[PDB]
């Protein structure tokens, strides 16, 4: 029996949002005073966004904590109870909109018209005006950058300028999923401005404790802020439902604007600023070749008048040789305690080569399909951001090493131009256009030549899924016992709302049939979301922060704790699998879910879903990495194709997946809605079986999204074609209404008798499902060994 503290959970949460906030100005008008009454405006302060709209959104919760309510029950100050009444009669004839259906809540609210009397009347009884404004995000459209979306609404620029000219003291508060235009805030000019994301349940708690002061602000942009949309270099091709090149290539966020287009950012990756100042010293520097690491050191101080945290950022700029290189690419990164006025913490970080090598996808390195570091001299920065990073040290290669070989998979199917970093004489980088190479690989071959060998069946065998945990026999003894039915039968998740598992949830795999459960398979059960337990039953879980929250705190450990609570609460309602982290990179601002993944750097990316994998891993749940890989776009989601070069993939967006995996401990992966270099991501070889498990050495489960398509390349889409799945080694389809019945009516059976399908292929997906349920709690309850969950202090 282990116990669930609620209240400790609760200030796990409270402790991610209060590390999460980001700071982006202040005059000193933050923290509030003791004592202060603020005016509060923007009718969303009564609708706090605890999450975005979607599959990720949808936890069910007793109460939420909007920032109003924070600041009051934090008593350092006190609420204009005039003003919030205003808002409460307004909203009664202008009742917040929640949409009808799937999809069309609206991603802001109308905003209430101020007249000069009652702006002026605020004013006339409070310190200080918090303004805030709203905005949500989520499946399937992306964000306009258009009024009401990425822009302020007319009316919001209204509240902001009145509140302005009457207070001269002036908070802005962004209640929003993902980053907004901050051009006409910024004109405005605030004496403070703070994105506050959206905080789950308690988001208002942890809120009050940043703008009271309790707690020093020390989040971190995970984005690059540009100008305008149009400077991102992904905007040009983004937004086209059929197709869309990558033609920025390893160039994404701050890897393009810090090489060619610096003038161009106005807030830099890493940003973010304290109601304290820091010095960050540098140190010791040393390198180990032989070893493949370096080891840098620095000194962070707090110079200021009030504790606080602040985080060291570590870059390396790799030499351009031929393949050319991202001025400066994160490599490192260390929250430091809570230092008091004067005092100071060094920081040393043993980083590996790996951290910063390149992907030759041409061959110009002499070591094409492999990560190599060029010849030449490397160097290692330190510092508050990307921008403000300083020279730390440097080392001097001869030749190239090459840190990893691989082979040529998921290579684009048509060539496209892509940006190649250019040196000039005065030693500034220019963007050239090249052409990517097109894939020559023979999938028909590379299938063949890699099939797995059949285990011949034996139905008199009566082994236990139990006696393969045990030790006693050998996995491939034990699967010798399913018959045909039975290996088409556990390729099919159930759901949604199987009976099999507590209801409401996502989806039931493994023990999906009589027979398949006589073998003591259990029924494994999955759940959304990343942000808490969606539980269609309307039964209520915590509702903890989004992802960028989370990603923008800096600090794994806070993250690792806040999931460690989780863990028990899965357990507690039989849940096994959490449908996350989402961890797709933000490619481009305008992405509807981006408020559900990181960052646009891959480091960063995986060192977040590894710490929430391991926070879910402390009793034994799980998490499922999603969607693997390229879904940096909702518009069009279901048949887009993203043509993307092998260096890109390599280095951005399957990095993150790989870090998953060989630092998070990652057993579960899922794949995508979309197509990937020309066929769609659920029936592809080269993404689910030569990189996940043959060369990342991924031992687990593969599932599609829910009611994903799938072909073979060339051939027609359908949600049937579970023969091209398994040829993948994509071992469940998510999800069918009656998975014994075979409901959707897969082409399982039929390709197998035809050849096109081999037992082999279909034995290994068994496989992995069987060695995936046997090590959960679901397991666990059949030898009765399962941690029993109590929660205690409601």
């Amino acid at each position: 029996k282990v116990i669930l503290d609620w209240n400790e959970y609760i200030e796990a949460a409270r402790s991610v949002v209060s590390e999460g906030c980001v700071l982006l100005e202040n005059n000193g008008t933050l923290p509030l005073e003791k004592g202060a009454v603020v005016s509060i405006f923007g009718r969303i302060q009564t609708h706090y966004y605890k999450s975005g709209t979607g599959s990720g959104g949808m936890v069910n919760v007793t109460h939420v904590v909007g920032v109003p309510e924070g600041l009051k029950l934090s008593e350092h100050v006190t609420v204009n109870e005039e003003l919030e009444n205003i808002y409460k009669e307004w909203e009664e004839e202008n009742p917040f909109d929640e949409g009808l259906g799937w999809g069309t809540e609206p991603w802001s609210q109308p905003e209430m018209e101020l007249t000069d009397e009652i702006v002026s009347n605020a004013s006339a009884k409070s310190d200080v005006a918090i303004v805030i404004i709203g905005r949500t995000a989520g499946e399937d459209k992306d964000f306009s950058d258009v009024a009401g979306a990425y822009k302020l609404s007319e009316t919001e620029e209204d509240m902001l300028r009145r509140v302005r000219k009457h207070f001269d003291k002036m908070v802005v508060l962004l209640n929003v999923g993902s980053l907004m235009d901050l051009n006409v805030i910024s004109e405005i000019n605030p004496d403070a401005l703070m994105v506050i994301w959206q905080g789950g349940m308690i988001g208002g708690l942890g809120t009050a404790d940043v703008l009271t002061g309790k707690v020093n602000p020390s989040g971190k942009l995970t984005d690059t802020i540009a100008y305008e949309i149009n400077d991102y270099p992904s905007t040009e091709n983004f937004g086209d439902p059929v197709r869309d090149y990558y033609a920025e290539d390893i160039y994404v966020g701050y890897r393009y604007f810090e090489t060619f287009e610096k003038s161009k950012v106005r807030y830099p990756f890493g940003y973010g600023i304290s109601y304290t100042e820091f010095e960050h010293t540098v140190g010791e520097f040393t390198a180990d070749i032989n070893s493949r690491t370096f080891t840098a050191s620095c000194t962070v101080k707090n110079t200021g008048s009030v504790a606080g945290k602040d985080v060291a950022q570590f870059y390396v700029s790799a030499p351009q040789g031929k393949l050319g290189k991202p001025e400066k690419v994160l490599v490192a990164f260390k929250k430091t305690g809570i230092l008091n006025p004067g005092k100071e913490e060094k920081i040393t970080v043993t980083v590996p080569f790996d951290r910063f090598a390149s992907f030759d996808d041409t061959g110009v390195t002499g070591a094409e399909s492999c990560f190599v570091l060029e010849a030449g001299e490397y160097t290692v920065y330190e510092g508050k951001n990307v921008r403000e990073s300083y020279k730390e040290g440097s080392f001097t290669l001869e030749e190239n090493i090459v840190t990893e070989k691989l082979s040529k998979a998921l290579a684009p199917m048509e060539s496209f131009k892509r940006m190649k970093a250019s040196e000039n004489s005065d030693g500034t980088l220019s963007v050239k256009y090249e052409d990517v190479p097109v894939s020559d690989v023979d999938e028909k071959k590379r299938r063949l030549d890699n099939m797995p060998v059949e285990i011949p069946q034996d139905f008199t065998a009566r082994y236990s899924l139990k006696d393969v945990l045990s030790g006693s026999v050998d996995m491939e003894k034990f699967i010798a016992r399913l018959s045909d039915d039975d290996l088409a039968c556990i390729v099919r998740g159930e759901g949604m709302g199987s009976s099999l598992v507590t209801a409401g949830t996502a989806a039931a795999f493994g023990g999906v049939s009589e027979y398949l459960r006589k073998m003591d398979i259990p029924a494994v059960c999955c759940d959304d979301g990343p942000s808490g337990m969606r539980l269609d039953s309307g039964a209520t879980a915590f509702s903890m922060p989004n992802g960028t929250m989370l990603a923008s705190t800096f600090n794994p450990d806070v993250i690792e704790r806040m999931y460690g609570f989780t863990s028990l609460e899965m357990i507690y309602n039989k849940v096994e699998c959490l449908l996350g982290p989402g961890m797709n990179i933000h490619r481009n601002p305008l992405n509807g879910r981006n408020f559900e993944y990181f960052s646009e750097d891959p480091y960063l990316n995986g060192t977040i879903a590894s710490a929430m994998l391991k926070g879910l891993h402390k009793y034994g749940s799980d998490g499922v990495a999603k969607h693997f890989c390229c879904n940096n776009q909702e518009l069009g989601r279901q048949a887009c194709d993203s043509v993307v070069s092998q260096r890109a993939l390599r280095e951005i967006y399957l990095k993150g997946f790989e870090i998953a995996v060989k630092e998070g401990g990652c057993k579960a992966f899922m794949t995508t809605y979309a197509q990937v270099n020309g066929m769609w991501t659920a029936g592809n070889y080269d993404l689910n079986t030569r990189i996940l498990r043959d060369e990342w050495g991924f031992k687990g489960i593969v599932m599609t999204d829910w009611w994903a398509q799938v072909n073979d390349r060339g051939g027609e889409p359908t949600k049937n074609n579970t023969a091209a799945m398994v040829r993948a080694q994509n071992d469940l389809y998510m999800v069918t209404a009656n998975a014994a019945m075979n409901s959707a009516n897969d082409n399982t059976l039929s390709q197998l008798s035809e050849g096109k399908l081999n037992r082999a292929e279909l034995q290994r997906c068994a496989m992995n499902i069987c060695e995936y349920a046997m090590n959960t709690m679901a397991m666990k309850r059949l030898c009765r060994n399962d941690i029993k969950v109590e929660i205690a202090g409601r």
